[PDB]
RNA sequence: UACUCCGCGCCCCGGAGGACUGAGGGGGAGACGGGUUCCGCGGCGCCUGCAUCUGGCCGCGGGUGACUCGGGCCUAAGCGGC
């Protein structure tokens, strides 16, 4: 039916309080915990793209902000798109289909 | 110093990313010692102080070619015989 949600995350402030060496793994988990909170699902598959954007800086500096595409997919899950956007000014939750 | 995503599973294999040993090497080869640990196929009962679909583990088959390389010859420090 074409249920596709668009959601920015603040990866610096998912890593408040770890030690760095290991901050682009809780990342990864701190993405894939977020969003099955927005989706109402229990799996989440990740592309390699997010992978890829996510370990763009080394294991220590992740980038600060990441947008986000969720598409909906009884055996539901959801996958997971990054979506390259020049700014971040005024970007907030959108639901499409 | 260290893993992550997807196929597929933190540990096997593949692709992509991120790192390390840093030419007195966690590289490439020999002497001594070990003695089949080497290779292919199959497997997880034991072991692989977690797991295992992995393995120097278990089963079945294979594998080392010299006129020119080394030993066999010479003599050293020595040893033996007379
Ligand atoms: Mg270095
Ligand atoms: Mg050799
Ligand atoms: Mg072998
Ligand atoms: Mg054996
Ligand atoms: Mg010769
Ligand atoms: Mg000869
Ligand atoms: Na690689």
């Amino acid at each position: 039916m074409g249920i596709v949600y668009e959601h920015t995350i603040r990866l610096n402030k998912a890593v408040r309080g770890k030690p760095s060496k290991k901050a682009a793994p809780i990342a990864i988990r701190a993405i894939r915990a977020q969003v099955e909170k927005l989706a109402k699902v229990e799996d989440v598959r990740l592309d390699p793209s997010v992978n890829v954007f996510v370990w763009s800086r080394g294991i220590r500096h992740v980038p600060r902000r990441i947008r986000l595409e969720v598409r909906l997919e009884e055996h539901k899950f959801a996958y997971v798109i990054n979506k390259d956007v020049e700014n971040f000014k005024h970007l907030t939750t959108e639901k499409k289909g």
